């Protein structure tokens, strides 16, 4: 009933579906074309056929709704929207827009939109009542996003170790620093578990740009939500088309009082697309870095804030560091005073296989009294007196045991002191 | 068994062998996927099996084996050639080859050929004792093609005007000139049809490149023959990739002592890809084509002959005018007097919907002597007499009748004298 | 034993005796490579072999024999001649240089000429006693070719038709004026079978330029001289390098006394080669041409003359014109007041299948006194006083069956005056 629902239907049903109309020869065709001829076998008799996507706005009103399966890539089966559409309903980038799917006219070869049934999750008349994005009153990360599991894996002490290192909030523009070989992607998939867990109402999203399909097929398994990503093979036109429109789907999200969190791996590949896309400038930087270049990164990196009126946007991007690049270095210190939050992950005990291995005493946040409670930024106030003194490649060592065997880290926060 | 029956079969087979061994989930996956896991099912319990493809040759000595159903298009299924491989069997760019895969090794993603069985249905060792292409003594096309149909549909009528205007021989490089806008898909459509049902025996190969996806999914319900075809959105390094490919594997056949025809659309637009992937050399003439970016699509253009030995290589390309470029018109200037059959179209029976639509007059070919016998020659060389003070328009118009009026062409002769 | 031998040993020849010394797997290879590697199996039995080629001085001080039958191309077999051993026989390019061939030391991709047996068909130092070519005093031709066969056969016609409108002597820098589709080539062909007939001791070169690869092996199976050519797919500075070759080479046998004739076909393409090839002046002319460009064909064509001292050098070179591009008409106004002869060829009399079509009226030669004697002119005056008010078709219609009529152009004298 839906064309959405067809791409996920099994083949074997499909024929058995498309057979009952009275279509013909569909095992030997492809499984677009069974889809496309049940829209076929439709058009022809009027039944109506739903569907939904992202919309995906171009330069003469004209758009398409992008699957997000799909990465949000080109193709036949985005559905055709047109520049009466805005006029209809007030349309932007990154809208999820559903409704009854028309046949196309001649000469088209995506199946239009007769009219919009729902946007942004929610009817036309009301989704278009809402607040924009940018005028809205940014405010500092309150709402402390609990990332504790408790089960009590080696696993698990990663999820608390993390709060105990740097507490993260609803709406905090997060960084991390990765040296190479320092076991960032097991660590991210830890977290987007516990975000499910914890916090399964809000819009757990994960990005991932120039990475090899190995680990997407991964993410997509492990991430209990939606995981796009741009192949490595992909040019840098598809890194930056797939990331600015990911954030014009969390934005409306966030218009509509919706908590998104973005996982993003990694800022430092997204700039150099970005830098290899936009014109040249006439001025560079040092290691070959673009004067504006570095503009479009800020807007999309600058928006994760939480919102007072409602919401939140949260942006967890990786920094690659010491990866031999001198472009790596300058993107870093670009943004070296733009995130709320910094990780740094020690690749001094990755040598040693500790996992994790995180620099306590380099990473930290600002602002944490408004995460942490009364007592919570006390507890950890002593910590920092005790780790920062002494070096950290024993003192992770020495908190991985003692975690493992504590049950909570407030049950954990009182057994160094006796 | 074999691993082109996994790419081309129904998937409710593949679902029934899947389960056959025990391997479940199928029905959920894509595809490719149930390919990829009964692939593997087979290599774990060490099942023989079978593959087949066509070798690109790359900077390295490394290769994939490339599948003509793809249009040699980049694929995890393509088996991987090493460069050690190619030393202990020596082979070439284009040759068919087949035999035994091996499974792939950890970290790498392509299947492996151990073994291999045939080359181009040849032993690997009676294959390799064989005369190369470009040693060979070209010559002038003698063996006469039959083009009619003798059917007597309107398509065989079609064809019949082409014998009446330019006869093709074997290794015959043919080249045909039109302007856009005058239905030539078609018309070489009814080319492909006359050739499979004349001489089955010849291997008939039709590209098409930069062209609709509508036009190409057309060429192939239509022609009984190969037909590889890349769509325009490809980037020019298909395009000489896809053309490149066609090409190589043609010759390989002409050294299997097998005649084999290229129909090519379009030559004019080929060139354009030709002249984008040429890195720049300095010195540029008119229209902004280089005089080294034209060298290149010569050769290929330039491989058709009629082999004395054995075998032949006939190249029928059609050429686009009165396209408001200079880029496209100096490739027609440039390829003139390349091509021995020179067939010309005008607009102007186009306009009055002549089907087909030739310039009959100044159309002809060279050294006709030796497909026609001397009887059809001086028939042939009265007609022309008769036709050339008659122009373009009348003429199209008196000769349609005068085939249609009769069966076959030397029966059309018969009437023209009495 | 011997290399040339084995140059001109047909390729499935080549394999069988490469399988006398037990080598196997040549069939793989170029024809080239094969005589290369049949070669290494005689150079470890010691034998002396033979050989000889067209030398090549490089920029650099050696220089390469390279083969006729190779078309000048630089192969493998190309023997290794030492800067010193041009200095102990003063050596330039062009020169036959023949002698044994030493095998290749170590690290040596070619092999070695140990002694210079002959220079241009006689003794070494009599090389050096020849005078220079530019020092030759140029004069007007006076010996006179007698192109007629004298059988009176029906290819005898055309060379009746040639001498009775232009002779060509001795020196005589000819040049023929032909539209496309005129029945060139059957000319050239005509001309070259007549030469060997007639004048066997005269040396005869037929030089091929951008010429379609189905002419090349059919003009080869008919002169009985020297055929050396470049197809289309043979890059622009292949062509220039074979012209150079061939007038160098013809240079070198006029200091010994030798009447050599070069047959071109075309002038055209050779010049539009060295305006590709040669750097752009600055000062570009109408059509593309470069002012600068012309200097070196133009010296090419140049070098035709009736040396005092003994020999001469005839240039029988074609041009092109009404080929639809305004290059090749540069190039023929460049051409035009330039040659000793003319010769006009006429599209409207090939259309009316007249053989040759050539325009009587205006094709002629100068000083045409000094070749026939003054009788002789008187009867060919009588003839320019006829067919002169006639028209260009009818007077050639009338002079192909009168010629017919008789058997050679003295007895069609009788009858006209009586
Ligand atoms: O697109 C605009 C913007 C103003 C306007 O009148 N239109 C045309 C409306 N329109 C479609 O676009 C398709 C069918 C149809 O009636
Ligand atoms: O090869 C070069 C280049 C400059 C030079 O002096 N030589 C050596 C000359 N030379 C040989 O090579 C063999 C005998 C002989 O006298």
């Amino acid at each position: 009933m839906n064309l959405t629902e067809l791409k996920n239907t099994p083949v074997s049903e499909l024929i058995t579906l498309g057979e009952n109309m009275g279509l013909e020869n569909l095992a030997r065709m492809r499984k677009q074309d069974i889809i496309f001829a049940i829209l076929k076998q439709h058009a022809k008799s009027g039944e109506d056929i739903f569907g939904d996507g992202v919309l995906e706005i171009l330069q003469d009103g004209f758009g398409f709704l992008r699957s997000a399966d799909s990465s949000y890539l080109a193709g036949p089966d985005d559905i055709y929207v047109s520049p009466c559409q805005i006029r209809r309903f007030n349309l932007r980038t990154g809208d999820t827009i559903s409704g009854k799917i028309r046949p196309p006219k001649e000469g088209e070869r995506y199946f239009a939109l007769l009219k919009v049934n729902e946007v942004n999750f929610d009817k036309p008349e009301n989704a278009r009542n809402k607040i924009l994005f940018e005028n809205l009153t940014p405010l500092h990360a309150n709402s402390r996003l609990r990332m504790e599991r408790g089960n009590g894996s080696t696993e698990d002490l990663t999820a608390r170790v993390l709060d105990l290192a740097s507490p993260i909030g609803r709406g905090q523009r997060g960084l991390i620093v990765a040296p190479p070989k320092a076991g960032k992607t097991m660590l991210l998939q830890n977290i987007a578990q516990s975000i499910a867990y914890n916090h399964p109402d809000c819009v757990l999203m994960v990005l991932l740009i120039d990475e090899r399909p190995e680990e997407v097929t991964e993410m997509q398994r492990l991430v209990k939500g939606e995981v796009v990503a741009s192949t490595f093979d992909e040019p840098a036109s598809r890194h930056v088309q797939v990331a600015e429109m990911v954030i014009e789907k969390a934005k409306r999200l966030v218009e509509h009082k919706k908590d998104v969190i973005i996982l993003l791996d990694s800022i430092t590949r997204l700039a150099r697309a970005y830098n290899t896309v936009v014109p040249a400038s006439g001025k560079v930087l040092t290691g070959g870095v673009d004067a504006n270049a570095l503009h479009r990164p800020k807007r999309f990196f600058g928006a994760a804030r939480n919102v007072e009126e409602g919401g939140s946007l949260t942006i967890i991007a990786t920094a690659l560091i010491d990866t031999g690049s001198k472009m790596d270095e300058v993107i870093y210190e670009e943004f070296k005073g733009t995130g709320n939050m910094e990780l740094h992950l020690s690749r001094k005990i990755a040598e040693k296989r500790v996992f994790p291995a995180i620099d306590y005493n380099r990473s930290g946040t600002r602002k944490e009294e408004l995460l942490t409670t009364q007592e919570e930024l006390q507890k950890m106030w002593i910590l920092r007196k005790i780790i920062h003194p002494m070096g950290e490649i024993d003192a992770m060592e020495f908190l991985i045991n003692k975690l493992a065997c504590t049950k909570t880290n407030d049950d954990f926060f009182e057994m160094m002191k006796r």
